């Protein structure tokens, strides 16, 4: 039981981002971000990538690190530490749709407004939001 | 035995606090705070959010110590004492609403107004009201 790294990706288009009601013994239910485990080897910018692709088919550039977080979760059915890594990313082509390629991680995967977010949005996610965090600004 | 430490917790939401009936020995049917046993390791502030969580599903931030209070119960069916420390918190959704997680320890959670509380409190919590103390000012 050591903690782990995830990368989860904020894909901004327009004034919206990529969310998906999580399947999952954690926050099951609750709008998240596509994201992956971070690999041997690999940089947060092909994790990004690689996580979205693997989850949504969608094709991202321009990735760029955020902030990071320290999310436990001691009463999950087994016990997990999650230290997620955040990037910023945009579309190769704006218009390209998301697809569901993951049905056992996620729902589907949609675009939602920066001032009309879904809820429940998953608590590591709210947190970060009330904190003050915004992907389109921080710097 | 020997002094067990609980913290128990004044989650504010608005101008209203959580409060609930217990089902126990101690205080059966009187309004008391959610809160739990206090861990080896643990701090104040992680037992104040397990707990939460385990009895009402409620996610919590901000946790803030208050104060530390003497509860001794000589007349209960065990005896027993409790040194309960009381921490300030707020909710991570303010539009989350509570559960009843577990319901052999409470009747079920509600708000209650600052100014509307209900009656019969818990004694350690009316008894520390009765001091002056205010969760929200203090």
């Amino acid at each position: 039981a050591i903690p782990r790294v995830a990368v989860v990706v904020f894909i901004l288009n327009g004034n919206s981002i990529l969310l998906g009601r999580r399947r999952s013994s954690i926050g099951n239910s609750t709008f998240a971000l596509p994201g992956g485990h971070l690999e041997f080897g690999e940089s947060f910018e092909e994790c990004a990538a690689r996580a979205v692709m693997e989850e949504t088919g969608l094709k991202i550039e321009k990735m760029k690190l955020l902030t990071v977080t320290n999310n436990v979760f001691k009463e999950a059915p087994t016990p997990s530490h999650y230290v997620s890594v955040s990037i910023r990313a945009v579309l190769v082509d704006p218009s390209q749709e998301p697809k569901n390629m993951e049905p056992e991680k996620c729902e589907g995967w949609d675009w939602y407004d920066w001032e009309n977010l879904p809820k429940p949005l998953f608590w590591p996610l709210e947190k970060l939001f009330g904190s003050g965090f915004n992907p389109f600004t921080h710097g």
